[PDB]
């Protein structure tokens, strides 16, 4: 009665090798599940992190090679300019020889970079003003400085795009890391060396004078300036209420309420603004409605910004975007950038360059490569297989709410109403296949050289940045989809109220057709239900069945739903992380992704009890002596088989939603009645405490 094919002794030989039995599953069911992969694998040196789903990753980049690499005779265009983007992106001779060269013709047009610019008050600072080199930024390369204003969707009408106004990201991973104490110090040193690096080469290759004292001088300047910007930033924790978040406002009292002087300004809101919108030619008057997701740091902002020169502000504006290109260029530039990812990543190397370029081009036309993936490496019955899984699960979410004891029925039902509305999206979507003419359309407006990679990305940034602009007037598109399909990873988009599963997640040890039931609701199964209980986290239960930000929650559910979800808040706050240094998870930042994944574990589990109920169970595998309630928890555990570089680590724990997947394990689990009794685990067995936190 043991399953001998070689479906079967695929599976059992990879949970085999990941797990070590030598451990007790109820004490660190992570080394009981993992300790096998832990032994037998080093973090490679191009890898912040490794493990499972990197593997995965991984091995996909090698399809999307194989895809890439070679023309064909039949190939539309479409396929034809991603594969000439990868070939440009591939051939080092031809960017090497171009020095910086290509950087060099782009400074001018972002009004320069001051400390590698001769005499820049003469050459820009006459004609520079805030608006106009913040919306230069901004308009034309999506670099968002100071002060990020975006066009996307409007929370409270899903249908349509309104401007936004938010504080902007920093050049190092958190607002934290600004402290520039500790376990920071060396990021933030490398962080300034990397700028002295970059505007001395700059100077060389201009053949400009060098003085080490003015550059230290000057790129101190930008950091202590970014401190502060950094500073008046709010924390995640302060912005993880989406109704408080949202704050709409006509630009006419955004100049009332959010007064700045720069450079002696003082600032003019609509100008600003105009200074974007004119780019698709769309005029902006002061009635305009604008989302502001950052007052607080707007009002701060005022009197930092009038601290420092126009030369200030422009050179660490210049330098927020020279930080990305600069491994765009020649070796000595990418070689001036060595110690920073050291610093934030751990990594003594960059990836490959052939991964790294079908990554980019995966990431610019996701579409066209979706599709070249799908047809080498993706099935098309997995489709129909996970859409009625998800039916499953999306059941068993609604029969769940009856169980729940902390909310009124009237909320149930409405909970209900929004599980039926959620919308599928599964491994990829027909049309990149089936209609040429629709995917050669959406990049007909490209075309890359292969001797000209610098100005090939140049191109997609305008491009991509002038086509979201193109959307403030436009409705929202509900077909489109909210990942491509050559992606190993799964999505919820409140504003959508939709989960996707691109191919790239569907194949082992999550799914496959051939592989065991407990195994799949397992993996793919309690994937299914993370997307799902997003729609009902602290964010995305903020957000109704069409995805507008309105409340259908009772108060008294509501404030139940804090009080249950307080619990995860506490037990994985109270986790602290070796490899960073002792330091604890963020228990609030990762409360969402923490109450996905307990819901989610724990409706799949329901579903494959379901499963059984009606089919059977299932024929056991070779070489474990386990049951399938026992291998269901051992591959949800084995997704997460892996590890981090201390650099990292201290990275993640600031800029994870997730928690680290060991902790994704001990603490579900730990949460996890069903759990305890596979695995026979006494009472507080750390891996089974009498406290147990459970909101879905
Ligand atoms: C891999 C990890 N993703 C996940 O844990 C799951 C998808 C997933 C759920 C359960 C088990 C495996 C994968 N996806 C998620 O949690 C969210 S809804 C998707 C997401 C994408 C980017 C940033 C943050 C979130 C990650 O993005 O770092
Ligand atoms: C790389 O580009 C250089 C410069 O144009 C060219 O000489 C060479 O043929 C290219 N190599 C490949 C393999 O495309
Ligand atoms: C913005 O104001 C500046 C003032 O220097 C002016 O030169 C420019 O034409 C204005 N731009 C728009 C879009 O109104
Ligand atoms: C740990 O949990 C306790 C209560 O269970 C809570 O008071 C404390 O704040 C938690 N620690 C952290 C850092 O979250
Ligand atoms: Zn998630």
């Amino acid at each position: 009665g043991i399953c001998k094919s070689s479906d079967c002794i695929k599976s059992a030989a990879r949970l085999i090798q990941n797990m070590d039995a030598t451990t007790e599953p109820c004490t660190d069911f992570f080394k009981y599940a993992c300790g096998g992969w832990l032994k037998r694998n080093v973090i490679p040196e191009t890898s912040s992190r490794y493990g499972n789903f990197d593997i995965l990753r991984d091995e996909l980049e090698v399809v999307l090679k194989d895809v890439l690499q070679e023309p064909k005779t039949e190939d539309i265009v479409a396929v034809q300019k991603a594969k000439a983007l990868y070939r440009s992106c591939i051939n080092e001779s031809a960017i090497d020889s171009r020095g910086g060269e290509p950087l060099l013709k782009l400074l001018p047009d972002i009004y320069g970079w001051p400390v590698a610019t001769e005499n820049w008050e003469q050459k820009y600072g006459a004609s520079w003003t805030a608006e106009k080199a913040i919306a230069q930024l901004n308009s034309k390369y999506g670099k968002k400085v100071l002060i990020n204003l975006f066009v996307g969707t409007d929370d409270k009408n899903s249908v349509n795009h309104v401007i936004h106004i938010d504080q902007p990201r920093l050049g190092l991973p958190s607002r934290d890391y600004y402290e520039c104490t500790g376990i920071y110090k060396e990021a933030c040193t490398a962080y300034v060396d990397f700028m002295i690096s970059v505007a001395r080469l700059i100077r060389q290759e201009e053949r400009l004078p060098i003085d080490e004292n003015q550059l230290a001088l000057e790129m101190n300047k930008v950091m202590e300036l970014e401190k502060e910007i950094a500073n008046a930033t709010a924390k995640p924790e302060d912005r993880n209420d989406p109704m408080l978040l949202y704050n709409k406002m006509t630009l006419a009292q955004i100049q009332n309420n959010f007064s700045l002087e720069i450079n002696g300004k003082p600032f003019s809101w609509l100008n600003f603004t105009n200074e974007i919108m004119s780019t698709v030619n769309i005029s902006i008057t002061n009635e305009e409605d604008v989302v502001v997701y950052a007052p607080e740091y707007l009002t701060k902002l005022k009197p930092i910004l009038t601290k420092y020169s126009a030369r200030d502000l422009q050179n660490l504006m210049s330098w927020r975007f020279i930080m990305d290109l600069v491994s765009s260029l020649s070796r000595t530039y990418k070689e001036s950038r060595n110690a920073f990812r050291k610093a934030l990543y751990g990594t003594t190397s960059e990836t490959a360059t052939w991964r790294r370029c079908a990554n980019y081009v995966n990431g610019n036309m996701e579409n066209a490569v979706g599709r070249l993936y799908v047809e080498a490496a993706f099935a098309g019955e997995s489709k129909h297989v996970v859409e009625d899984l998800i039916a499953q699960i999306r059941e068993v979410f609604i029969q769940t709410l009856d169980d729940l004891t902390w909310m009124d029925a009237e909320t149930k039902k409405r909970a209900e109403e929004k599980a039926l509305a959620i919308k599928e999206r599964i491994g990829y979507p027909d049309d990149i296949v089936s209609n040429d003419n629709k995917l050669n359309n959406e990049y007909l407006e490209l075309n890359y050289k292969e001797d000209e990679y610098f100005e090939n990305i140049i191109q997609n940034l305008k491009f991509s940045q002038s086509k979201q602009l193109k959307k403030l007037r436009e409705k929202v598109d509900k077909d489109e989809w909210i990942s491509g399909a050559a992606v190993v990873n799964a999505f919820y988009s409140s504003g959508r109220n939709q989960i996707v599963f691109p191919a790239g997640i569907l194949q082992p040890p999550f799914f496959s057709a051939q592989q065991s039931n407990s195994l799949n609701y397992g993996g793919i199964g309690m994937v299914i239900g993370h997307e799902i209980t997003h729609g009902f986290d602290d964010n995305g239960r903020n957000f109704n069945k069409d995805g507008d930000l309105v409340d259908w929650w009772t108060q008294q559910s509501a404030s139940n739903f804090k009080e249950q979800s307080q619990c995860m808040v506490y037990q994985y706050g109270n986790f602290s992380w070796d490899l960073a240094g002792g330091q604890h998870l963020n228990g609030i930042n990762t409360l969402g992704e923490n109450i996905a994944d307990n819901g989610g574990l724990g409706q799949a589990y329901r579903a494959y009890q379901n499963y059984i109920k009606k089919n059977g169970e299932e024929k056991l595998l070779p070489g474990l002596d386990l049951n399938h309630k026992q291998l269901f928890f051992l591959n949800f555990a084995q997704v997460w088989c892996g590890t981090y570089r201390p650099e990292y680590a201290v990275n993640s724990i600031k800029t994870d939603v997730h928690s680290p997947g060991n902790f994704r394990i001990i603490g579900t689990l730990q949460n996890s009645a069903e759990f305890s009794e596979a695995f026979h685990c006494r009472k507080n067995s750390y891996m089974n405490p009498e406290k147990k936190c459970r909101v879905w």
